[PDB]
């Protein structure tokens, strides 16, 4: 799953897909990150 720091992480995440850019891009421009873990850890809450 997509794990973000914040609120404003996952906005400029979302934004950023829908404009159409790749989800790992959108992730590091946003400040969040995405792994196949399924568990984030307590650093990105969101």
């Amino acid at each position: 799953k997509s794990c973000c720091p914040n609120t404003t992480g996952r906005n400029i995440y979302n934004t950023c897909r829908f404009a159409g850019g790749s989800r790992e891009r959108c992730a590091k421009l946003s400040g969040c990150k995405i792994i196949s873990a399924s568990t984030c850890p307590s650093d990105y809450p969101k």
